[PDB]
C-alpha cells in the first residue's frame, strides 16, 4: 500500500479523555434543493428540524456523479483535485489511518459495498445488511426491500463490545436511489401523492416523479434522525457526534435528463449539489463551521481525522466541517 | 423573466488583467443629514474619517422609503421613474447580469432578505447573516443580536473559492433599523447619553432617542471602516473598491413622525435623503464623481457594471457614483 498520512499520530487517548463515538451516515442519490433547509419548498426534513445542535451545509459539491467515483474519493487523502479511481483503493485512506491509530471503524452497508474504501481491514469490519441475513426490517413493504433504519438495529451490542475505545461507524444508505424512488420508503412516509411507478421515468407525469423522490428524503429524514437519538443513548459516556454527506445527486428531467452518472466535464449541476448535515452533542467541544463554508468531499477525510483528535500533515490546513 | 441587459458585454475579463473584488454595503435606515461629513453636528464617522480614499456623496435620494420599495429599486434596470415594485421579482437585474456574465456574486444578510433581488440565482449564493447558523459575532451584547461584522468573518474562504474572478459581495445591515435603535450596537459605541430604550418613541424624551440613533450609527462606522480594511488585505492581488448607499432614511419626530415607509407622495425628506460612500484603492483606476453630484439610488446599477468593466445599451446614459 502508498501510504499518506504514515505521521498521523491520536493526541489524546480514551484512557485519559472521553471516548469518542461518531456515526458518518454515506447518503445517496440525495439533491441539495430538495432539502426543505436549503429552501425547498415542502418540509423534506421535519424531524431534524426539531433537533438542536444540527448543522446544515448550504454549498457542498461532491467528488464526482457516481457511487464508484464518489465513496472511495470521500475517504482519499488525495482530493478530488488529484484523486484517481482507478488506483484509489492502493492508497491508505483515512479508515486506515483511523484504524492504525486505535479508533475501532465498523461499516454497515445498504446500498451495495464500500467500493474498496473497507478492503485492506477484516471482513469482520464490514457487514452486508441489503439482506435479511443481518437486516431485521425487510419485510416493512410488499417489495421485501430492507430499511437503512435496520442498520440502528445491535449497534447498543458493537458499542458494549469495543466499551471505552474510541469508534466510528459507517452506515451506507440505499436512500433515494432510483429510478424506483417509490420502493425507497415505507407507507408511513407516503405523504406526497400520487407517485410515479415503474421504470420509464421521462413517461412518468413530472410531479408524480418528484412527490416520490420526495418521500424517499422523509424516509431519509426520519433514519437521520434516529441515528442521533441512538447516539443521544450513550452521551453521558461518550462525546457523540453525527455526520450525513450524499455521494452524489440526481437529475430528475432537467433538459431530459435523469438518473446520475455523468462525466462531470459535462454533468449537469444537479447531480453534484448535495446535502450535508452535522450534528454533535452539546459536551463534546466539537464546534461546526459556518453553514455557508464552500464545501466539497475534500472536508470529509480532515473531519474525520480531527472528530477523533487525530493530525495528519497531508491535510492540516485543508478546509473541514467542523472548526 | 423581463430581460433588459442581454446585451451586456464584458470589455476586460479576469484572465487577462488583474481581477476585481468589491463589496457593496446595503446600508439600512441610515439619514444622510446624521453624517459627520455633510455637517451634523457630532462626529459619527470617527473611523471612516481615518480612511483615504473614501468620497462622501451629499446629495443622494433613496427610491423609496422602505426596505421592501428601495432595495429592488437599488439593483433595477428601470430607474425610479419607471419602477415597479410589484413586478420587481421578474424583471432581470444587475446582479442577473453581472452573474450572467461570469462574476461570483454572493449576498450575506443580516436585516431580512434580499426582498426577491437573488431569486433567480442558486440559493447557495444567498446567506442568512441573521443566526449563529453563520454569524460568529452574536455573544457580544444582552440581546445576544448577531452583528454586521459578523458578515465579514470567513470571506476570505469565499474569495480563494472564487480565486482570480470578478467577485461582487452584497453585506445586507440590520445599520439603524428602529424602533430599538439602542439594541443595534454594543456598549463599545454608548457615546452619547442616555439613551432611550422604549418601543413607543414618541415617549421617549427627543434627545435619549437621538443619542440611540447616532450610537448606532457609530457601530455602522466601524462595520464600513473594518469593510475597506478586509479589502485592503487582497488590494496586491485583486482592484478592491467599496460602495455603501442606505436603503432610505428615518424620521425622528419631525412633525410628529416616526420611524419610515410614507409613501412618497408625502414622505418627509429626511425618510428619502441618505448617506453614500465610495472608496477604493490607488490601484484600480476607477475615479468617483464630484462629491456634491445630484444623486439617486438609480446611480447604484450603473456603477457596478462599470465597477466590472461591463456596458449595458439600458443604461448607457445614467449618471453613475464614478466616472
Ligand atoms: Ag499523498
Ligand atoms: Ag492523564
Ligand atoms: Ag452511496
Ligand atoms: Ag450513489
Ligand atoms: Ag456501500
Ligand atoms: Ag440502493
Ligand atoms: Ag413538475
Ligand atoms: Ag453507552
Ligand atoms: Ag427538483
Ligand atoms: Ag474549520
Ligand atoms: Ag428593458
Ligand atoms: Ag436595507
Ligand atoms: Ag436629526
Ligand atoms: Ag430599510
Ligand atoms: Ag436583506
Ligand atoms: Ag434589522
Ligand atoms: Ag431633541
Ligand atoms: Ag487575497
Ligand atoms: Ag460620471
Amino acid at each position: 500500500t502508498i501510504y499518506h498520512a504514515k505521521d498521523a499520530v491520536q493526541a489524546t487517548k480514551p484512557d485519559m479523555r472521553k471516548p469518542r463515538l461518531v456515526v458518518f451516515v454515506v447518503g445517496e442519490t440525495a439533491r441539495a434543493d430538495h432539502v426543505s433547509f436549503n429552501g425547498y419548498e415542502r418540509d423534506t426534513f421535519p424531524q431534524l428540524a426539531k433537533i438542536d445542535g444540527v448543522t446544515n451545509f448550504s454549498n457542498v459539491t461532491s467528488c464526482g456523479t457516481s457511487t464508484a467515483y464518489s465513496v472511495p474519493c470521500m475517504f482519499s487523502y488525495l482530493g478530488a483535485d488529484e484523486y484517481d479511481v482507478d488506483t484509489a483503493k492502493y492508497q491508505e485512506n483515512v479508515l486506515d489511518t483511523l484504524d492504525r491509530l486505535g479508533v475501532s471503524i465498523l461499516w454497515r452497508d445498504n446500498n451495495s459495498d464500500s467500493k474498496g474504501v473497507m478492503d485492506k481491514l477484516p471482513k469482520a469490519q464490514f457487514a452486508d445488511y441489503k439482506s435479511a441475513t443481518n437486516n431485521a426490517i425487510c419485510n416493512t413493504n410488499p417489495y421485501n426491500e430492507c430499511r437503512d433504519v435496520g442498520m440502528l438495529v445491535g449497534l447498543d451490542d458493537f458499542v458494549a463490545a469495543n466499551n471505552g475505545k474510541d469508534m466510528l461507524i459507517m452506515l451506507h444508505q440505499m436512500g433515494n436511489h432510483g429510478p424506483a424512488y417509490f420502493k425507497r420508503y415505507d407507507e408511513k412516509f407516503a405523504k406526497f401523492t400520487p407517485v410515479c411507478e415503474g421504470n420509464e421515468l421521462a413517461k412518468c407525469e413530472h410531479q408524480s416523479l418528484i412527490n416520490a423522490y420526495d418521500n424517499a428524503l422523509l424516509a431519509t429524514d426520519d433514519f437521520i434522525a434516529q441515528s442521533i437519538q441512538w447516539l443521544q443513548t450513550h452521551s453521558n459516556a461518550y462525546d457523540v457526534s453525527m455526520l450525513y454527506v450524499s455521494d452524489h445527486g440526481e437529475s430528475l428531467g432537467e433538459n431530459g435528463v435523469y438518473l446520475h452518472g455523468m462525466p462531470n466535464a459535462f454533468a449537469p449541476k444537479e447531480q453534484r449539489s448535495v446535502p450535508a448535515f452535522f450534528w454533535t452533542d452539546k459536551q463534546t467541544g466539537i464546534t461546526p463551521m459556518a453553514t455557508d463554508t464552500v464545501l466539497t468531499h475534500d472536508a470529509i477525510t480532515p473531519t474525520l481525522l480531527k472528530l477523533f483528535d487525530v493530525t495528519a500533515d497531508k491535510v492540516k490546513d485543508r478546509t473541514a466541517f467542523i472548526r
